[PDB]
């Protein structure tokens, strides 16, 4: 073995993340206009926009989730709170229309009782939300609460990184599988825990677990810019999760932060010191203020368009059979 | 497959960019000083200096036109303006002595009115230009100029990355495939889109296609010095176009600007919102100013003759089979 | 050959560093704070933390020592003294309990009478301390020391880079092998003598010869963050030494450093100029000022059993089979 | 073929440059001081330290190359300067005792007449010195000076960076080959040409048509550290020429410079504009000053002799039989 050792295994894979790959133009008779950007975030739910914002406290309350369901995409709301305060933001989103929802439960002593409230609330989707979701604990939440409410919600488990990961959460019953252990701009696992999997290769395995049992893949966490969108959905995933793209936004919790004259907003992992009030797997930082929400959605579906368009993909589905090259450091 | 899926057509290529690779040197009888460096620019078409100015409003008007005609190259007038206008720079250039001419047309509405003001005017190359030409209704275009106008005109089709694209563009009659898709120095389609070739990848490809009808392929974008000049004329393409490396210069369009003083000039990417007027794919930016554009050509032209020289190149035909050696992030 | 000659065997291996490499997720029934850190230093000496202090005058003398015993793993005192000076720290350390302290020897001519000093002060490990140890001098002091006080106290031999190295040891009678030529953060033996094994490689190398045997390596420089530690572990060590990671440390010797309005502590290699007094292969440098030591320690030990945690691994062997995820420049 | 077109003789070769790769340590009985670092210049003259200075106005002239012999190397004179003042500057040597020395002689038509004014000034080797010696004009000169003044003066022939080149010029009698295209730190030929050859990769390729027939070769250019020559020797070489790391001496032509409170001296490439007074292909620049001769001599054969220590080389032609590992961008 030419790494070292003897054992060709020890070395699984060679991982490749967003910026290692560029979408190949292929034959088109798609206009960027024209191209019809709805996808499947669960087995039962399609969106307009295949976007969904994190469920991270400096991200989506109620304000975020109404605003990205009326720009066709969904907010999950962040759990960081009282369950009567999730719940009532719950409330206040069914409030604003016939509008989607989801919202994020752990797996402790009080998630189930979470997951009940939010249900009463109206939610339409709950999302088993982890760091590591190939853990028994978390398959069983999956699984109990498809068995229970199931008809009514639409269960997502996360996150996994792996093939055998998403195997097992569909499995579970889970009704979509999201993707992403150590990829997202506010992360430490990867330097605290040496743990991680670039994620165009962590999203291609996954799907190949997925994508046979009819099961969509969420993309969570690593996009930096809309391309990174579009080679999200062509690696097979269905819909892309945004934290950092989507914290700058006027509809983000928090105030505008002012540091040698230019605007910010303070984005911090909820695995971050700040974020748990130890040993932190993320940081507290900050992003440029970006504006209205409908206008960085604007952009960055019209980024999607534009890679439709170069890929004669007229759906989501087409894109996820786009080809990728992949490119050198030079690149 | 190592890095991801089951599929191992999904990563269909490893793309490499300019910096990736040198040339070797080989046996050699040839000085730089006497080293021939015409080439065709199209099938009919043969320039004795192998480059062309881009089609931009800050790099090719008449001023340009004339003197890289002068200089033994060809310039390509932007269509970013009134028919009238563009035609009246073709007369202006034809005015100025029997000093070859191009011009760039769209595949819109009012295109095929451009191109017969254009070919009234007494252009000698009409580029059909778009930033992807693997499309019916670009391939429609070049057909149906060189079945029109194409015994007293020469037709380019572009942009392409692709084998495929660059076959289509042959079948459809182009007399020569300009290929660059992500490439350019004002470029943001890598990161708005995702998509893009690296070039020295995409102009091999291309010419795998193109060479076997004796067609003619113009490396367009991503030049950023004399060298890369010769590294794309030794992938295969015939002449190479350049934007960045002539936005500098006395004669593009628009004004000097001083800025910590420094001396620059604009250059903006056709796709920039300036250039448009919106999901733009290029940046407005400043380039250093060179000076004449006599100057510029001279120590371009310089580079490649060394190359010439070291590769025991006696043409452009004898440069096109040269070799490279692949280089590491540390070469 | 690809790069270039007709011998396969020039360029030997491809070499991988920490940064090289990510541990992947798996199945995991593992809680970080139940995991069980504890592991072999030596084939018979077990610690609760699988961390050891480097051997140097900025990083390990009685008070580090102490302090390491105390957090469950252990110090190696330093040589760059009288032996008077060394056993007299060695007596200091047993006379705080019953701590186990290790120190380091030469192969120089004065080196065993410290060893046999060392004895007499009731050291519990004894370390063979050298840039190279595949060599019949140090060989021959490692089997010497085995033979003679081996029943009472434990020898480890280094450094080493390769398997064939790694193996000499073993035969020579070595309790454990510790791995490391070139990687330290303050080490110029790789830009000064062009020599050096990148160290997840030379890991794997020497595991490949010790772990058949049942002799323990210690993963000995470049460790920079705590996720380093899982990744050695991971690659197969059974303990880590760390440097630079506990120089900034109160307990380390030397004094704050006060510039810029941080804080800093001295940091120098034992083959810098300072610390020889010629051809140094280290450099005298300054680290940030961490704190307590037992605070240090919980937060390497907090990444460690965060990546126990998403690996599944109970216990260090069972991470010491865990698997990795090879990324690029863009990773 | 993955890197496009369908030729897989297009992309020739990977090329390594010394960043590439490290020295793998191996069993060793070889102790730094002891080593042996006397090497072949050429087939018949052996120096006791392998280095030879660079044929550089900045570098070379009777005051280095007194110097260089004394220090056991050499120095090869600069011929930017009238044949009389050259051959007065070999009998200034000369005149400092029985040292060696050499000189630069070009192609063009006084070449053969500096070269007799060399021979009777007592040169005792003469360098054919081009950018690019795989050339009849070249070759005829080597082949011309070897059946003319061969008995009495070694004759090096340079420069090349691939088999065929290194094979043409031992075959027109070359009693040595010097190996460099494009390398030099003060090179811009590889932006300027777009011609290269990275230097490990081209010493490979050189050696492997120089030793078979017992020719030695000079690795020139790219060399920035004293581990450097380690792996230039490791690689074949049997010496290195120095530029960059010499011209900061006090023994260098030109002058102290002081910018921004620190000292200086210029270095520029003999293919500069001032050194020429154009496509220039070298670059004029700064070096730190370093001190005396004798002083940087000392640490760079430091360095070779640590490397000799930890490959177990006790003679160049054990190392020159060393091996490699190869390294990432992240170490
Ligand atoms: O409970 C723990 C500790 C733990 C848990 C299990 C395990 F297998 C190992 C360690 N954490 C730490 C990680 N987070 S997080 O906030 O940083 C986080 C949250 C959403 C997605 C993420 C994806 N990758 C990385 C972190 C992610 C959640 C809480
Ligand atoms: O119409 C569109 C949108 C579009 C069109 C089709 C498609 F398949 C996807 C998206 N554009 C956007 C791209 N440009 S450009 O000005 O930025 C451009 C111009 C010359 C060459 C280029 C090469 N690569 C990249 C851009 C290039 C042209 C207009
Ligand atoms: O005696 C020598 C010279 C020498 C000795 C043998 C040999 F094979 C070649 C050269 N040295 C120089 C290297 N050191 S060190 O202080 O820099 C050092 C100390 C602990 C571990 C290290 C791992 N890698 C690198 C250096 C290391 C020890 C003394
Ligand atoms: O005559 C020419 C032009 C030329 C000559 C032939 C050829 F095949 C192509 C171009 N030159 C330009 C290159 N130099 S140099 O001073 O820059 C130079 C000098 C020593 C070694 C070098 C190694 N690599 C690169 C440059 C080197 C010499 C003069
Ligand atoms: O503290 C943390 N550490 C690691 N990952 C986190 C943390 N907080 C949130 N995440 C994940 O990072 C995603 C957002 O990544 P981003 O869009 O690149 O900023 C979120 O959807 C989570 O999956
Ligand atoms: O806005 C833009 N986005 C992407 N490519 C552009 C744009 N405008 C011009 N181009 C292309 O970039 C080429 C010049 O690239 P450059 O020489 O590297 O600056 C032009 O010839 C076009 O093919
Ligand atoms: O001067 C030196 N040169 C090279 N390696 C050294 C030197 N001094 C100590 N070391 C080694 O570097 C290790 C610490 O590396 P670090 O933890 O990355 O700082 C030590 O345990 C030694 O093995
Ligand atoms: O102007 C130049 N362009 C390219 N190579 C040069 C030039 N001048 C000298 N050289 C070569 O570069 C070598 C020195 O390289 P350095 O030691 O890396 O600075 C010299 O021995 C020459 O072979």
């Amino acid at each position: 073995v030419p790494t070292g050792g003897d054992d060709p295994t020890k070395i699984a894979m060679l991982g490749l993340t967003f910026d290692d790959v560029l979408l190949l133009p292929a034959a088109s008779d798609v206009l960027p206009a024209n191209a019809d950007t709805s996808s499947q975030l669960t087995k039962k739910i399609r969106l307009k926009v295949p976007l969904v914002s994190s469920a991270m406290d400096t991200v989506t309350e109620a304000r975020m989730a109404i605003a990205m369901a009326r720009a066709g995409g969904m907010g999950v709301l962040h759990r960081n709170l009282p369950v009567a305060e999730q719940a009532a933001q719950v409330e206040t989103v069914k409030r604003s229309g016939g509008l989607l929802v989801g919202a994020a439960v752990g797996v402790g002593d009080d998630a189930w009782e979470r997951a009940m409230a939010l249900r009463d609330a109206g939610v339409d989707v709950l999302v088993v939300d982890t760091a590591h979701a190939h853990n028994r604990k978390v398959l069983d939440m999956v699984h109990r609460l498809k068995t229970t409410v199931g008809d009514e919600i639409e269960v997502v488990g996360g996150n996994v990184a792996t093939r055998a990961a998403a195997a097992a959460l569909v499995e579970a019953g889970a009704d979509a599988v999201k993707v992403g252990v150590g990829p997202g701009s506010i992360c430490t696992t990867r330097v605290v825990a040496g743990v991680g999997a670039p994620q165009i290769t962590a999203i291609l395995e996954a799907v190949a677990a997925c994508a046979p049992h009819g099961v969509p893949v969420i993309a969570d966490g690593g996009l930096q810019y809309s391309g990174d969108i579009a080679k999200a959905l062509a690696a097979g995933a269905s819909t892309a999760m945004l934290g950092s793209l989507l914290a700058g936004t006027a509809e983000s919790p928090g105030e505008l932060i002012l540091v040698n004259g230019k605007q910010f907003k303070s984005y911090r992992g909820m695995g971050s010191l700040g974020a748990m009030q130890l040993v932190p797997e993320g940081i507290e930082g900050r992003v440029p203020f970006r504006g209205p929400l409908s206008t960085v959605i604007h952009q960055l579906v019209g980024g999607l368009r534009a890679a439709m368009g170069y890929t004669g993909s007229a759906t989501i589905e087409e894109l996820q059979q786009a080809q990728f090259v992949q490119i050198t450091a030079a690149g």
